């Protein structure tokens, strides 16, 4: 046998980089069933696969589209081993920019798939691993699931939304032998979507001046962050490798202890004050 | 003139008292226009105003369901104003359950209303707020949007995405003169919904046998933490109010400092382990 892992969110970044790290470990410990929204984005995943010659047969692609619950059922059905070791939810949207410039459907879709998602694959995985008395889920966090950041207010509150959804769940799932981790990401090179956000134009045109000029800032602020502190894809896929070996499982696991100090100062200070001023700072110079 | 206050959710419990609280308010300093999902819910707030003598014209009630952008653009409309000086994000829903036994329009609602419900009222009124250079918006918070909770999952999920939407949305908006805070409730002495949770029967026919125990034991534990810490709706209501006339607000304001010490425990070990492990013994003994 092997470990059956089904991973949401393959196309590209930590999922696809993860399916082939598993598929393609040394060990063959894994069978991974790589599943994507659209399986005409399997491309990169088949070829990064190649690159790493994972073994015919440790990698699969599903067809898994976590807004619908038809779509998880269906890639789970697909699971031959009838059973899947470790669940990892990745499938996410990011949205970014000003509050009042985003579409209310870009909005509900963060939610739907990043949380509404997730919480879809849970129902469905979860109730066998509890019977097991076995499996782990692993999905993935972000920093911004830890500490507000301007201009990804939807995106925060979806990461936000999955520290309490996870966070919950550990509490409950704690002596049926489920592990549930959260593999807290910071900034990781990835170039993947996103970029339906908007032109400066369109978002401009649907917010001020001054929270446009803002999201300016903001952005030239990320992308220092990401040109200081975006981690390989292989590292913090590796970080989920961790959490999968781990006996005893955290809730969470952090890709960097980069932004641990940031983090620090929400809980020194309940009000957020603290944190909102030194964020503030922190990004707007 | 006045401080004219838009709350929603105001059909009962937090929402209905504070509206109520403000319309009343000794000083009639406010206006306050109580929105309710559905308007045929509007008497207890009319019994509650009339109740608290509030002033004819103190308080109207609009409908306003956090679902419908139209709903809530239509509401904006309706401030005979042409501003809102606090907007209160309180309408919400509940959902407990284990997470496989919720369903999953239930699911979808609850984010739905708690995060892009409140993420539509504030596209809908900041843009004005900013542009006045003022504004408060409280919202309502949740200890459960700081912890997880078991067979909260989604609660909790909804309620942490408003922690993860206000902070983001904090931090842009500090130099805009538009505050935003979050008052952190705990439990709140409020008969309302919520009992469209699942009998059970229903309950236990869509979970596993150990999953509903704990599911008592839960329901259990949560009765008792009711019973020895839920707070009146007019305490609450009146940390809303001492947010509003806070000349430099705080992103949280806690109704109580309860559940701060298992809050700190979170930030103590960012692993979450502890938090976890003292949060099962919590709930489940
Ligand atoms: C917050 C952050 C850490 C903290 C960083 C920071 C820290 C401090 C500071 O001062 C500033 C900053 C700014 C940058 C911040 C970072 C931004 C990074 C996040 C950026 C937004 C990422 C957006 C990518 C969203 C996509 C993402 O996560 O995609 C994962 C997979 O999901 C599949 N996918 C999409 N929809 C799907 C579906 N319906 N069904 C199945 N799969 C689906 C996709 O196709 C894909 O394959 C990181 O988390
Ligand atoms: C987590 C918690 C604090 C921590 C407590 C704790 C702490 C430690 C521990 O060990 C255990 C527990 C267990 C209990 C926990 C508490 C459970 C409490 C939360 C209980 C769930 C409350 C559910 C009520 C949801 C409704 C709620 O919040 O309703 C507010 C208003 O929203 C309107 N409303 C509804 N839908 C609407 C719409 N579409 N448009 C407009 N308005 C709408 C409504 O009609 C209403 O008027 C509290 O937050």
């Amino acid at each position: 046998a092997r470990t059956v892992v089904l991973i949401t969110g393959c196309s590209s970044g930590i999922g696809l980089h993860l399916a082939v790290r598993l598929a393609s470990d040394p060990s063959q410990s894994f069978k991974v069933y790589a599943t994507l929204r659209d399986l005409k984005t399997q491309g990169r995943l088949w070829e990064a696969a190649r690159a790493l010659a994972c073994p015919p047969g440790s990698l699969e692609t599903l067809q898994l589209d976590v807004r619908d619950s038809k779509s998880v059922a269906a890639a789970r059905e697909r699971v031959t081993e009838g059973r899947v070791d470790v669940l990892v939810c990745n499938a996410g949207l990011g949205l970014l920019g000003p509050l009042e410039a985003l579409g209310e459907d870009a909005v509900a879709s963060v939610l739907d798939v990043n949380v509404v998602g997730t919480v879809r694959m849970l129902q469905a995985f979860l109730p066998d691993m509890k019977r097991r008395g076995s499996g782990r889920v692993l999905v993935t966090g972000s920093v911004g699931g830890l500490m507000g950041l301007p201009f990804n207010d939807v995106y925060c509150a979806s990461k936000f939304a999955l520290e309490g959804l996870c966070e919950s769940l550990a509490v409950l799932l704690l002596p049926f032998g489920v592990h549930l981790s959260l593999i807290e990401c910071g900034p990781v090179h990835t170039a993947f979507m996103e970029k339906v956000l908007g032109s400066p134009e369109e978002v401009l045109d649907r917010t001020d001046i001054h929270t446009f000029h803002r999201f300016y800032q903001y952005l030239a602020h990320s992308k220092q962050v990401f040109r200081e502190a975006a981690q390989n894809p292989e590292e913090v896929a590796e970080v989920f490798l961790t959490a999968l070996r781990a006996p005893k499982p955290t809730l969470r696991y952090f890709t960097t202890e980069r932004f641990l100090p940031l983090l620090r100062m929400r809980l020194d200070d309940p009000s957020g004050s603290n944190y909102v001023t030194a964020m503030h700072r922190e990004v707007f110079g």
